[PDB]
């Protein structure tokens, strides 16, 4: 949806989030293109200066833009040193920028380092099947790495639209009761559940009747990752056509031939179905 | 009348336990809050002087500079920063254990020149704002049958902030049995206080119901207690992958009784719906004849 | 009897849906787990290969190297050297567009790799361990005349941690109405799951009341559901002035009903106590004649 | 009280912690000086390889010290080069060190500025007197910055010596009830208070009591503080002495004399008493 009054940007908000998410090959060309075009134009200054750099070829665009390389880099050789005012002042502009340019460079560094994905599986459908005797409404997730998480938090929210008394329609959020909504450590798979019971905003719903509210269901998962020591978060969301009524999730952990107990990810999005003559 | 709580959510109160400064307390906010232009001409400013400082104290040690003009700031100057840079060209190459001993100096104040303005930079790049558009006003009107207040919330940025919540609380003066007068919170009972993906708009309400602390109040009551209303929202922002927060602060004056919000949507040429976040503060209100 | 979580709280099963690498996620970390002497000398590593690599790449462009020994791969590596870390002498200086071209980049990944290495120190400065010690086994014994179930953990630092907290859940393999069979988690109501500051020693426990999991199993019925108990603690280490965590787990082996841990504190000749961690894992128990 | 196991020191825990907390100037002298040493090993290390350094007055150890410097710091000025396999193998390594030596003292900077002080004053004593009509166990804490604290929790222990049925003495800790324990935004002043109803630890006890049992008080505070961007701590400890039975806190909240509110904590740690006769 468009908006009206401050569409696009504004202060540390340049494409800087693009600099955060895009790949780090695509990351590592902006840089390195900044990098040269930042040299060029050092280059063309000392240019526009005649020839303030010594033995350095007269107009020669080459010889210019190494010799900038070679100061922002702060590698100085020695053979291509400055000459007068002018090229001695874009040296101490350049000396500078390059100190802010690896400071950047590294706070972006650093920053793509600590956002890490969730690495979370969400089945891709839910479904609603007796449990201990209710009918109940599940999905389930897998972590993907080896590393556990912490403190791991589920919320299953029910979103569909209602009508107020003063007869406004308005959709309504419902965090529904989870069986287990918090896990101290998440290893493996999780099946969340929420029993259908009297006190359900689905109690008494039908596929066809969730369909007519616009029913949806979020999920959403946050907690600790050892793998990069700080939090993460994924989020997945359900339409009413993703729920399997009747189905059942195929066990994953399997136990092995030789004794061993295994989980196997390949039946993640499996559910068991009854079929009819 | 002095309103407490600025509509920031800022205190107005004067400090008289005035103290200053400490310590990692300079102007080390200072830098983190202003603005990337001013940010930048300090960290150039003090990048200046400092090599500034150095040339003189290369002039003190006499002519210490190698193949540099005598007495001359501008070589001296100019040695100084390729020192202090590192570019170490090979023209104006020191002389002497004195040049050499602010060599050594010079080459550690510019390594840890680096690593503090990286840190600088990287903290700054840490405090995102929140990006959320408080309405400036609040009112109280039916919502399922009863009296609620409200005030909503807009984000203004395209990415969306998740695990959201909100805060709305009371903040007037009352009396004890003991009969002191002292400011008091009351946190206000909302419809729903979270929500799971912010992108657009958010009503926040809180319904008036006999377990409300403003259950029965009146434009006049709440003024002569001087209730104000003070909103936190906290939500962790996609945008910069870590936590962000807001504040927001109301008098008496800012609740419209009887007003009702607006819908924000409008309808461009094409036919597609937009956020107009320009009837974002607007309030329907009835008038009488 | 494959105990499904090891004593680190780690998981003992296999997993089918192999999955390698991806991005962000080589050997990222194993730089960061791994040990600094590991760390420093494959750091080294990476660093003595990449100027190796370029010193070919140098003698690729033939003798490009001025003032350089043709062919020489020692004068070629050095060279590479000095012109990544960018100390540049003077001697070796390159020739050509096409050494230059080289430097210009050669510039670039020092650049980037120096930025990087300090990025994966200052994150192995920040997954400080907890320094949490686990008592080898639990206990059930009567504490406020209830059989309780009982751990304890202690600091193995002299810095306290605070704002800690501990969680004790049951594991087990129970039977659904549908005759299903499926492994259930149980959180454990504690006696007290907080401790403002933990700096010695914190016996956990919990009351095996009519409301407990384990209210009326034995150590066969614990057995039969395969039962484990996963412990998960929490805290703001002062040391490192941020969190910190820790897990174990236990079979019903390692369970010792009757049992009761012993004081830890012995007395120093002088006569002054002292936390003695040797006694930590000790367990009294009554025998029969 | 002393520790029989592992008392000492470990991975990742030299007196790093003291680079963490000690003074900066105390900081700073620490580096230069680690600075220091380090160059005058590179200096000996190229003189245990004779006269390696082109220019550099043979066996002296500052022109060794000074060559150390320029190639450490990277500044390379180009009159003092090196010399055979030796001189150039030393300066390779002298390189990385630099280079890990910046990116370390980077880290403990960046580590320093992150680890802020609460700012946070406590009340230097408690008071128990009547509040809406019960007696009520307080103190107060003050936030001595003009940035806001967001998300501030307070919690006030009791500790104190218990027996249980099988008759063991053990030190139990009981969370205290407060009127408000959570305050979205701290900023000026904030009195925390423990009615002592019926359902209080302390109901019924008296000074004498609470002498007998070791009792002793626990406030903890935490928040997000805006002036750091990031969660901070603070605690105080408060013993049966420091309890002013009757006491009042003095306010300080002045109205200033030309119609402004204004906080002066200079009053903060002040108690009303009442004197007989
Ligand atoms: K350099
Ligand atoms: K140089
Ligand atoms: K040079
Ligand atoms: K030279």
């Amino acid at each position: 949806i468009t908006r009206l009054g401050l569409e696009k940007r504004g202060w540390l908000d340049d494409h800087y989030h693009d600099l955060l998410t895009v790949s780090w090959p695509v990351f590592i060309t902006l840089i390195t293109g900044l990098y040269l075009v930042t040299n060029a134009l050092f280059a063309l200054a000392y240019l526009a200066c005649g020839d303030v750099i010594e033995n350095a070829r007269p107009g020669s665009f080459t010889d210019a833009f190494f010799f900038s390389v070679q100061t922002m880099a702060t590698i100085g050789y020695g053979k291509l040193i400055p000459i007068g005012p002018l090229a001695n002042t874009l040296v101490t502009l350049e000396a500078l920028c390059g100190m802010l340019g690896l400071a950047v460079a590294a706070s972006l560094i650093y920053a793509r380092f600590t956002r890490p994905t969730a690495g979370v599986l969400f089945s891709s459908r839910m479904v609603i099947s007796d449990f201990e005797g209710k009918p109940t409404l599940m999905m389930r997730l897998a972590n993907l790495r080896i590393e556990q998480i912490i403190e791991a938090d589920v919320h299953l929210v029910l979103v569909r639209s209602e009508i107020s008394q003063e007869g406004m329609v308005f959709r309504r959020f419902h965090d529904l009761t989870l069986t287990r909504s918090r896990s101290p450590i998440f290893s493996l798979s999780w099946t969340v559940m929420h029993p259908i019971d009297h006190h359900s905003p689905i109690y008494g719903e039908t596929d066809e009747t969730l369909r007519n509210s616009h029913s949806e269901f979020l999920v959403l998962f946050t907690g600790h990752h050892e793998a990069f020591a700080q939090n993460v978060h994924a989020r997945h969301a359900y339409s009413c056509d993703e729920i399997i009524w009747g189905g059942h999730f195929v066990d994953v952990f399997t136990t092995l031939p030789d004794g061993r107990r295994a989980l196997d990810l390949g039946k993640f999005h499996e559910i068991a179905q009854h079929h009819h003559h």
